[PDB]
C-alpha cells in the first residue's frame, strides 16, 4: 500500500540503545534510531533475526 | 507499495547504539542511524541476521 | 516499488554506535550511520550477516 | 523499483563506528558513513557478511 | 572568601535565552550559559549593566 | 578570594543566545557561553553595560 | 585572588550567539565562546561597553 | 591575581556568532572563540568598545 511520514522538530537528543555499567554486551539485529525512525518489513518470507546470548 | 518520508530539523544530536563500561561489547547486524533513518526489507526470502555471543 | 526520503536540518552530529571502555569489541555487520541514513534489502534470497563473537 | 534520497544540511559532523579504550576491536564487513548516507542490497544471493571474532 | 563548583553530567542540552517569534530583540548585558555557568560579582563599586529597549 | 570550578561531561550541545524570527535584533554586552562557562568582575568601578535599543 | 577553571569533555558542539531570519543584526561588544569559556573583568574602572542599534 | 585555566576535549566544533538571513550584520569589537576560550580585562580605564549601528 502507502506509507507516508512526515515530522518537523526543532530540539531533540534520540538515543536508540543506551547501555551503562559501573562495577557483556549484545546489541540487536536490526535497531533503526533517529529525530525521524521509520522500518518497515524488518522480515519477509521465512527469514530470521536471532539475537542470543549464552553464559556458560 | 510507496514509502515517503520527510523531515525537518534545526538541532538534533543522534546517538544509535551507545555502550559505557568504568570498570565484551557485540553490536548488531543491521543497525541504523541518524536524523532520518529509513530501513525496508532488512531480511527478505530466507535469510538471516544473527548477532550472537558467547561467554566460556 | 517506491522509496523516496527527503530531510533538511542545520545542526546535528550523528554517532551510529559507540563504545567506551574505562578499565573485546566486534561491530556488526551493516552499519549506516549519518544525517540521512537508508537502507534497503540488506539481504535477500538465502544470505546471512552474523556478528558473533566468542569468549573462551 | 525506484529508490529516491535528496538531504539538505548545513553544521553536522559523522562519527560512524568509533570505539574508546582507556585501560582488541573487529569492525564490521559493509560500514557506510556520512552525511547522506545510503546502503541497498548489501548482500545478495547466497552471500555472506561475517564479523567473527574469537579470544582464547 | 572561597567559592567551590564541581559537577559531573554525561547528557544535557542547554539553552541560556531562546526567543521564537512566527509572525524587536533585544538581550542582556551579562548572559552566562553552560552546563556548568559560574557567575561572581556581575557588578562592583558603582556600576551599572542597563539592557533597555524603546518602542516609539 | 578563591574561585574554583572543575566540570566532566560527556555529550552536551549548549547555546548560549538564540534568535528565531519566521515572519532587528540586538545581542548584549558580556555573553559567555560554553560547556564551561565562568565570568568573575564583569563590571568594577564606575563601569556600564548597556545594551539599549530604540525604534522609531 | 585566584581562579581556576578545569574541564574535561568528550562532545560538546557551542554556540555562543546564533541568530536566524526567514522573512539588522547588532551583536555585542565581548562576547567569549566555546567549550571551555572564562571572563574576567571585563570592565574595570570608568570603561564602557554599549551595544546600542537604532532603527529611523 | 593568578588565571589557571585547564581543559581537555577530543570532539567539539565551536561557533562564536552566527547569522542567517534567507529573505545587515554588525559584529561586535571583543569577540573570543574557540575550543578554550580565555578573555581577561578587555576594557581597562576609560576605554570604550561600541558596537552601534543606525538605520535610517
Amino acid at each position: 500500500g502507502v506509507l507516508y511520514v512526515g515530522s518537523k522538530t526543532k530540539e531533540g537528543v534520540v538515543h536508540g540503545v543506551t547501555t551503562v555499567a559501573e562495577k557483556v554486551t549484545n546489541v540487536g539485529g536490526a535497531v533503526v534510531t533517529g529525530v525521524t525512525a521509520v522500518a518497515q518489513k524488518t522480515v519477509e518470507g521465512a527469514g530470521s533475526i536471532a539475537a542470543a546470548t549464552g553464559f556458560v
